[PDB]
């Protein structure tokens, strides 16, 4: 897991406005789900080829579809694969109102071919510590809401709750983790898309897009569900299913 | 349906600002959707003793519960009655981006006792015709999210979807309905809450909250799922269960 058979090229500009486009299939575990209609609504990564995660307010049904292998939404030439879901898992602690514990698994209905292009990101251990300051990167078609069709990325800083409170104050709760406000928008990542770090030459899933700046503001930081807090809820759900 | 027994009383005060309080019980069909620590998060409405109507966005879960009777969220000494969920219909056509078609019906374990303060809303048809300008009323313990403890209630005017553009522009789809943007906020409605407007003495659902100003601008108008775009999905529901 965490090591792209095609690598990430991360320049100095993903570093400021709204980050750069990504080298097309360098982000395999990065999926789009899509309505019945095809209609792009959210993001997801694949931690297995049955198991998707992605944030619990996008409200994913198994009448949504998984559509893994993708770079360019316009493009109707490039592979990709269409998965539909099979069950849907969302983290009994979720709440709609205060957006916490912010996280929801589906299981595929079959299996997506794990390839060159498609892939799954590590998961940490509960115990693990991303220190504040340590450089990050968010990916998707988070900018297509408001424009290119093709997958981005930012590089962008965690932050310390407390830090991240005196942006977002008590919405801060301790299942949420943040990163942003130094320069470059959040404003890439779908909703349900990856905060992935790099430690030990394996990109780890560190964060999941819940909200970011309602303007997409550069001095404003995203605010992820802190998988850390979630992934012994995420162990126990693919043990059980 | 939409009689309560106890009259509601609306002054000119629910016409600007933050509106005003409600006569405790002049809104029966208002319930609290809590989780299962407690915790409101979310509003709805009932259309009968066994079925109560919402937003697709708040996310119920069959572990939420549905309070009924309620008027004071910080009381412990009123009656209430709290009601478990059976299952949970949320609208297969709703978008979590566009957040358009946003109704999810819950179907209740046991029914609600109706009574003086318990009772149900009435439903429009699918051709009524709410002209733009007619006065309906919002209600619900949405000002809690930023204050008053009990239920309150605003007076505001219905928009033309072509006026509710100016304001909104293309968010806005043909399954919303938008009201307010006259001098007074609509924050006071929960996700999830009722717009109601009263037609040949009774009051009739029109709306149910989708979201409004980040702000709760008085000049800018709340947006609201239309029921009358929806109620026929509604009764097909209750018909098949």
């Amino acid at each position: 897991c965490g090591v792209p058979a095609i690598q990430p090229v991360l320049s100095g500009l993903s570093r400021i406005v709204n980050g750069e486009e990504a080298v097309p299939g360098s982000w395999p575990w990065q999926v789009s789900l899509q309505d019945k209609t095809g209609f792009h609504f959210c993001g997801g990564s694949l931690i297995n080829e049955n198991w998707v995660v992605t944030a619990a307010h996008c409200g994913v049904t198994t009448s949504d579809v998984v559509v893994a292998g993708e770079f360019d939404q316009g493009s109707s030439s490039e592979k990709i694969q269409k998965l539909k879901i099979a069950k849907v898992f969302k983290n009994s602690k979720y709440n709609s109102l205060t957006i916490n514990n912010d996280i929801t698994l589906l299981k595929l209905s079959t299996a997506a071919s794990f390839s060159q292009t498609v892939s799954a990101v590590c998961l940490p251990s509960a115990s693990d510590d991303f220190a504040a300051g340590t450089t990050c990167v968010t990916t998707g078609w988070g900018l297509t809401r408001y424009t290119p069709d093709r997958l981005q990325q930012a590089s962008l800083p965690l932050l310390s709750n407390t830090n991240c409170k005196k942006y977002w104050g008590t919405k801060i709760k301790d299942a949420m983790i943040c990163a942003g406000a130094s320069g470059v928008s959040s404003c890439m990542g779908d909703s349900g898309g990856p905060l992935v770090c790099k430690k030990n030459g394996a990109w780890t899933l560190v964060g999941i897009v819940s909200w970011g700046s309602s303007t997409c503001s550069t001095s404003t930081p995203g605010v992820y569900a802190r998988v850390t807090a979630l992934v012994n809820w995420v162990q126990q759900t693919l043990a059980a299913n």
